[PDB]
């Protein structure tokens, strides 16, 4: 609803939002589609936030992601 940019943490999420990550859909920030189960893991995995707009949540699909780090073999 009426709600700001906020970043906050997977357990944040299990409280505010109300739901576990892996129900929630929240649509990575580059492609506007949800994140995929590890998509979701790798943020609370690697210690990132979640971002909020709206009260629609938003993060970073490892699709993206995954093949952004430079040293991560050329097979995926
Ligand atoms: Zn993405």
């Amino acid at each position: 609803g009426s709600h700001m940019s906020r970043s906050v943490y997977g357990t944040t999420l299990e409280a505010i939002t109300k739901k576990s990550l892996y129900d929630l859909s929240i649509r990575c920030h580059r492609c506007q589609r949800p994140l995929g189960p590890e998509e979701k893991q790798k943020l609370v995995d690697e210690k990132k936030r979640f971002h909020e707009i709206a009260g629609r949540w938003t993060g970073q699909c490892a699709n993206c992601w995954q093949r952004t780090r430079q040293r991560n073999e050329t097979q995926v």
